[PDB]
RNA sequence: ACAU
DNA sequence: CGATGT
């Protein structure tokens, strides 16, 4: 209903679907920049906005912030409530990284506990997501 | 259909 | 127009 602008928005960015991708995140408030991933040769839209909101729970646990993370991304947020990031990607050399990293978050969430609500961003109501590249 |  | 996902 009302954005909570208390809170850490995230968003995955890309060039090519599959291709390169990255992410970052921003204050909600202030669209001040926390954090930004470097680019990776080849990945998903999806693996993107799944590290996103799991480097998200990563940071504001470190910072001991229980403000909540909104996410675009339908696919993403059912992910890591599954603990479990169910792409189709071929895994193979090329995609080595991209995986690797995937691979890794899982484990982070399979090995940390969380409280952080993992919210929709309402695309439709509030326009593009804070985090979001400019780039549609 | 919906979300990217 | 193409892609990734539920
Ligand atoms: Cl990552
Ligand atoms: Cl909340
Ligand atoms: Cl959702
Ligand atoms: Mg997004
Ligand atoms: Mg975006
Ligand atoms: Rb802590
Ligand atoms: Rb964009
Ligand atoms: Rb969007
Ligand atoms: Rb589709």
């Amino acid at each position: 209903e009302e954005i909570i602008w208390e809170s850490l928005s995230v968003d995955v960015g890309s060039q090519g679907n599959p291709g390169i991708v990255e992410y970052k995140g921003v204050d909600t408030k202030t669209g001040e920049v926390l954090f930004e991933r470097e680019p990776i040769p080849i990945g998903t839209n999806n693996m993107g906005e799944f590290l996103a909101i799991v480097h998200g729970l990563r940071y504001l646990k470190e910072r001991n912030s229980r403000k909540p993370i909104y996410s675009d991304s339908q696919t993403a947020i059912k992910w890591v409530k599954d603990k479990k990031a169910k792409s189709t990607l071929v895994r193979n050399e090329e995609t080595a990284l991209i995986w690797k990293l995937v691979d890794e978050a899982e484990e982070w969430l399979n090995t940390h506990t969380y409280e952080t609500p993992i919210l929709k961003w309402q695309t439709d109501k509030w326009g593009e997501i804070k985090a979001d590249y400019g780039r549609k």
